[PDB]
């Protein structure tokens, strides 16, 4: 019932640069382990976990909030945003896998209840040129009901590509654009106003996460819904964002914002402020699982399903979840419903 | 004058628990070195420096802002506050020691000019009971014009001790109280109203750095000036602190908030908002030096002079600065005016 | 070295009225000189310099901020805006030429670092009628990527001319309109809404610099980005402009707003408020140089390149900077990289 | 009746440094002259008048607002505050002396009507130590009902002197304190709270004219009424001061803010905002006269009566006004009721 060993692992591989992820395993005196993930710079997150590890060993895993508050009280002064929050999120997601196992229930049921047993996720596909059209047509064939494309190659370059992908997918499939704060307010509305004709479901991270007044103005000047919050941490950060009427959709990453415990608190806030929540997910199947269980408990929904090459997701992590013809099905298995192939873990670790 | 090797060093020391601070040495192709420091969890900052090190090598040190913006562009999605900011701060302070050396001028002169050639710092002395009175009497005897005491032992316990220290130091010496966000709004005004009679120069971090409305209310309900910002990072963070009329004095830590480059930008903002700036300093002389040079360029001033038991500061780092009868004299030496005893560095290092 | 002699010179020439500009030369004990410029009424600025000259002689030029603060402390009650600010600006730009020379580095590197080694400036061309089309076609042929035209001849007269210039330059070249506060809110949106179809990059000084609510409303009712701040002085003035969400682009004139020192502080503020900065430039190459070095340090960019008939700029001032096919290249020479032909200086002057 | 010659004169005199003030004489084709004054740096104001002089010659003096608007249209881009406003003020006050003479009526009657035929001004007396007490006792003996003292020598030094002057003058005479923005918010309330016991009628310029939030806060934390606006220029400047609920009393200087025309417009605004107006006066009798006529038309009042050593005020300018036992009597003579001794003018002139 008590924590015996927290074990952070930095997993990597280069494809065509490198993908460096930090992954934890918290195991109890009884052998009951739990899998969690942190989002950001792998090796920095890994040291973060090491920082909290002394104050978590021999303490009870069911009262996960008592541990979250200990980690918070310890890092408050040196955290707020960034790295130590990804360290707290990584431990949290594992304590929710433990609890799920421990109380023999999935995480969604343990968060309050499965509100959506089926989810329809969107396919993410970032960038010659005609290859993007093929990647999109693959997703439509793969049953997907929506797809998220990466923009930031230039206002006139993007509008040329957005036109091409919309022509391929037709009008029935949903399409979203993601800048990655690669544009400024003037550059964002120029793209927004011009891309409106292609029925864009939303615009993800259009300006700097620091440009709150820019987000609000963009929302006022375009019909396309405004997404943001990848870079937003804790209940306090998202309150600050919602008080500014910035986004139509809040996108906290479970692995970054403060884990399942805090993204649930952010979900309460989103609700009160009457703002939609679609979490951000860009890691292994441990990361994806936490989102599966969160959107199930959220009140057909969508979630981020990275279709990009990644053997740290497909090979290192083992999911029980089922996806056929754009629809994903929430698992009933205790905890997140994930494991790590310890041979593929050792093969893909870092030096 | 390109960067050839960035070298982060975690140095440990237990007295009566442990004091673990991270430090950097950036050395150019020409063997010009510069010393820097990060504030927060040593081993986490140390990995942070390692994160930016690949994109800093083979780049010119004089154009320090080009490097700051590269580090920012790289961490803007996974930082905003905490750990990666103290990694950016640490590199910055060392690039200012390099520039100082390189152009054969002190940092203050290189920040714009020595406005205050003499500064009068305050003595910090945290916690049987009668020992606190002796530590204070020592500081008054040592020439100090002001002293900062730590509070959070209970409203009635603090008021008992604040009365004792004021009785010892008399009326001529300034005295400040520091909660360390160990109090809530109701607990803070209870102490503030009760401690008003013992002439308190300021109340440092009275409530949570997240409780902006609490700071503002406390400022409205007490005569004692309100200090805060230890836990505030970047120009964007201090703009939101100032927009909410929270503090009378803003206290950014150079080694945490974004280095000398950003604390200077925070100084421009503080100026525009007509709010005083006294930086936070709690490290080695690499950290103290950066503050010496910053308050010199700021427009008799004070700064944080840690007077606690610290061999890591007093032994590993070598300062040139002179202090006699409460007054500190800004050095004219190129750069920060600091060096590291490489034998005491090897002796005090962490495994 | 210390300041031995500040020398203001009012220079003029009538072409087809007169252009009366004031310039300064600050000369050190060691004969190190620095060239500066003030923007506004020459003879009034010239007396301004004379006002500060007594309190600047025998003082050190490297600690330029110590001098800026002396000039400020002296003229704060009788300044805030206008004439004495252009007096402080003129001295500042020359102390930055001195420092550049003194420390053997260009101004941009000395402001923090060259962020943009290449800039693409815009051609200014103010006003029968068919002559304007030829002036524009000349700029397009001269490789310019953008051109700024003067408007204020009447809503229907301007829309007639804007149509003509856009027809000549085609769709690939950028085009901006400048009212010179010659329009009121009702007259401004009438032009804005009608001129949109001609792809206008921005609208410069659309209403009175005093009509902040007019600027905000115009921004809300038109797609064309709103420029302004020519007439704005100091960090306090620009804070006041940004607090009211007036402009998309802030245009401080280095030679008017408070020199390189203050336009840099305005640049920190613009950054915090997430508003673009394109400085205003309308003088000699002393003025153009200061902007070259400022936009280089700012984070392809543009700047104001006056392409009208002016011999005080082309004959009295000597530049090192290179311009070939719309692109300008930041110089590496110590200081601004400018000199004054003292024979042409004596030739163009005032009794 | 057109303007034939505008003549600015810079008059200098050293006592125990120099007092350099600029004065104007506008004379019509018919030999009707009018005397004016500008407040600030004499030689800078003198060049300002020279700037507008070309666009004022051969134009009618009764339609003074047509001239004010011409000067404004010309200066707005390079003025807003300071020097060019004091040039516009100087011309304005002389056009009001002309109009007064021209229509054979005093200025107060020509501003709308004498509301107060008798006004009780205050004696200004800035700074061994015991000499201040004697200067105050002289004023009480001279009949004065109120006196304004200069503060900024240090919080404990001022409280020592304020106590001394109050002891001498007794309880019946009013007493006001003037910082001259020599204090910051923390330093201002320290002085305000401590000086409350000495019945202070008002606190003039307590913080920087730029620290609007400081003024507002000080007003909230002290019982002593807050004065300010010396450094405020135009109707636009005073609207922004009043919008922020800064002052209890607005103090525009006629010779600086925009002359009698603008201080009257500022008076309309002050009225609408329900804020008192006591103008700032620190020049010759040309300046004092303009205030006599303005407070007469304002709706027993007070005004600034400089009682220091001033040979330019008492020798160069000739007044008709009468003062006996603290009460001043508004003159009925056409215009301001002032002349200049042309021999003492030629004597005190500058090179
Ligand atoms: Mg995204
Ligand atoms: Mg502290
Ligand atoms: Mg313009």
């Amino acid at each position: 019932s008590k924590i015996k060993k927290i074990e952070p692992y930095v997993i990597s591989h280069k494809l065509d640069d490198t993908r460096k992820i930090c992954i934890v395993k918290i195991t109890l005196d009884d052998g009951t382990y739990g899998w969690g993930e942190g989002y950001g710079p792998a090796a920095v997150i890994k040291s973060g976990i090491d920082f909290f590890t002394p104050f978590l060993l021999g303490k009870e895993a069911i009262g996960h909030e008592v541990l979250w508050q200990e980690m918070y009280r310890r890092s408050m002064d040196y955290a707020r945003s960034g790295v130590l929050q990804a360290a707290i999120s990584a431990i949290d997601v594992a304590l929710w896998d433990i609890k799920g196992k421990l109380l023999n229930l999935p995480v969604s049921v343990l968060l309050g209840g499965v509100k959506n047993p089926i989810i329809e996720p969107y396919a993410t596909g970032l960038y010659l040129e005609e290859l993007l059209v093929e990647e999109a047509l693959l997703y439509k064939s793969q049953g997907f009901k929506a797809t998220k494309m990466k923009v930031g190659l230039g206002i006139e370059q993007d509008l040329k590509y957005i036109a091409a992908i919309r022509k391929a997918i037709g009008p029935d499939m949903r399409l979203m654009i993601d800048s990655n704060h690669a544009y400024c307010y003037k550059e964002a509305i120029e793209l927004a106003r011009k891309a409106e004709k292609f029925d864009i479901s939303w615009f993800e991270e259009p300006v700097s996460p620091e440009d709150y007044d820019g987000y609000k103005r963009l929302r006022q000047n375009t019909t396309i819904p405004i997404s943001g919050g990848e870079c937003e941490y804790l209940k306090y950060g998202f309150k600050r964002l919602f008080d500014k009427d910035c986004v139509d959709i809040a996108q906290p990453d479970i692995c970054a914002a403060g884990g399942l415990t805090e993204v649930k608190k952010i979900a309460t806030l989103a609700q009160t402020y009457n703002v939609d929540l679609v979490p951000h997910t860009w890691g292994t199947w441990i990361a994806i699982s936490a989102a599966v269980h969160l959107v199930a408990n959220l009140d057909l929904p969508t979630m981020e399903l990275d279709r990009t090459e990644n053997a740290l997701r497909d090979e290192v992590t083992l999911h029980k979840i089922k996806l056929e013809n754009g629809h994903l099905e929430v698992p009933c298995t205790p905890g997140l419903g994930v494991d790590v192939d310890m041979d593929k873990l050792e093969h893909y670790l870092d030096k």
